[PDB]
């Protein structure tokens, strides 16, 4: 069921539980990690280990704890890795046992507790965006996510009760697209951890008076896809008259949610979030999502890389570590 | 939609057209191509590169050009691999359009006509097996294929017709498994691709003598998952009661398909290759997969990681590049 290590490793994230701090960067690129841990604090990074394209490394940022982790590519891989770290934070290896929670039944008053919301987990990714509005490399913040995968239908997440918001997510996605033929899932990132995100990005602005060095961002609901090519609605070859949701990014711009605390719209389309932000808050972390827009599926029908990538990249490293430690 | 640069490497996979073999074997584990590019002819091994989880190595096999892809973990990854390789083998980027295939209305009455028949790809990989008869580090070939995961979804898979046996298995997960509450689907290896790769396994054993250097294998369902733990019926501390299949494996375990070709039953659990066999034939390619089992979900209850895994690992190969030259 959980396979771990002579050494206390985990299967697939080599890491030991006393190497991963509470706070955690996910990113699915393993060559990221170097880009990121580059930006602890000095001589900091004690812990790091490479396996397969999940990779770590554990330092400190303005002194708080931080784990960079890479995942690798898909909702699949997430429920890989928050598994593991699940296993590392609350299976007390030393004793043989899970760590109590508040509320348990037969655990002991005195305890002790683990604090689930105490672990904080951001991604930093890249995304395409189907919204007219959002800029190229802009930073697209989550807030509602839309399952287009079905990982977490394994955790029973189309049975489980939503809040009303996310119920009227997937009754639009269902009546106004072709996702109508799937059995969607909704989620949401941690209220705090979107703030503390957005609160980091107006400061990065606020503290810079060069227009060069600014970082535009935008907040909605991320789609998570199952694939990259049809699975996002893109057309190829020999593929392209099979596609189930061959319009699904027209279709998902096109959306407007009327939600409690307004309107939201479909703001970007990646392959980890919805997973994350599901999983997440089923054990009680608080998790979420930012990722910078590399292809504009519509306006712009371009994809940014490069340069250009690498300069927005080191701008959102910087937010979000900072989102992450305030969090 | 398909991303080509102006060195001609597709977007993940990061091979030209004139570097990739029409026979391929996908790994997951990027560490292990070159395990299996040290099995290619002496000096045979003209273009690798690396990228993400994804690294390629193409050489020759006696005299057979081969080339070995990682894909990393899931049908995500296999979908965004066999998209590039569909593109990288026939979008003609000197005539700026697809190839031509027999039966096409406008195309040139001599074609040309690229045959996707040509196209032979096998996955070696690990696997668990909830199979009580399968032994440790057998070779699990697959014929037929359930899709857990959905990423098949995208391409029709849950309204496109199938064969009376992929009828038959899609009815006996639905009655007698919690699987009935997931869209699943069906495919299955091509024929001669699961064929090639039993000759080679009984030519490997009947060229020894030595008891411990046969390679023990089964030939039956492959059931694909969009994920390690929950996903495959794994039982981890918090989420152990939110599961909607917990005991996926009992039930996989149980299942009898009385088929055209016999009785076949669920010989194992991975991650790719219900994809890999779905959208291959989908394309017309010849793809299959057989995976060594390190996980024993009944009986046993144990993994087989180590040099134990390394020897079986290594028969395998040279089994699997058997089979893939003589495809
Ligand atoms: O750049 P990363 O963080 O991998 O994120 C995005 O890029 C990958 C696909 O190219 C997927 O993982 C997607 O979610
Ligand atoms: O060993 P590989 O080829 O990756 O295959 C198996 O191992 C991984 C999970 O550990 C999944 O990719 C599964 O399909
Ligand atoms: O369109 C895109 C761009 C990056 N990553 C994705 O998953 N999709
Ligand atoms: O049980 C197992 C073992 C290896 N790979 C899997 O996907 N499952
Ligand atoms: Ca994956």
């Amino acid at each position: 069921d959980l396979p771990i290590g002579k050494d206390g490793t985990t299967l697939h994230l080599k890491c030991k539980s006393d190497e991963l701090a509470d706070r955690i960067i996910f990113v699915g690129d393993p060559g990221r990690v170097d880009v990121i841990s580059g930006y602890f604090d000095k001589d900091s990074i004690r812990a790091s280990r490479d396996h397969r394209e999940i990779r770590f490394a554990t330092g400190t940022y303005k002194g708080t704890p931080v784990t960079v982790i890479s995942t690798g590519m898909g909702v699949d891989n997430i429920e890989i890795v928050l598994n593991e770290i699940h296993a590392l934070k609350e299976y007390d290896m030393e004793r043989g046992q899970w760590r109590h929670r508040k509320g348990d039944a037969d655990a002991p008053s005195a305890g002790p507790f683990f604090d689930p919301s105490t672990m904080k987990i951001i991604r930093l990714g890249t995304c395409g965006s189907p919204a007219e509005s959002v800029p190229p490399l802009a930073l697209a913040v989550t807030r509602h996510a839309i399952g287009m995968d079905n990982t977490s239908l394994y955790y029973s997440a189309g049975t489980r009760e939503t809040s009303k918001d996310q119920q009227e997510i997937r009754r639009i996605v269902r009546e106004q697209t072709g996702l109508r033929a799937i059995d969607i899932y909704t989620s949401m990132a941690h209220p705090n951890i979107t703030k503390s995100i957005c609160a980091a990005c107006d400061a990065h602005n606020a503290a810079t008076g060069s227009e060069a060095d600014k970082q535009q961002y935008v907040i909605g609901t991320t789609a998570t896809a199952s694939g990259f090519y049809g699975c996002q609605g893109r057309r190829v070859g020999r593929f392209m008259k099979h596609l189930t949701v061959p319009n699904m990014v027209e279709e998902l711009g096109s959306l407007k949610f009327n939600l409690s605390n307004g309107v939201e719209v479909v703001t970007n389309i990646e392959m980890e979030t919805s997973a994350i932000c599901y999983l997440s808050d089923m054990l009680g972390y608080q998790a979420g999502a930012a990722c910078v827009v590399v292809s504009k599926r519509v306006g712009e029908k371009k994809m940014f890389l490069g340069d250009q990538l690498d300069a927005a990249m080191k701008r959102c490293i910087k937010i979000i570590l900072e989102a992450l430690v305030s969090a």
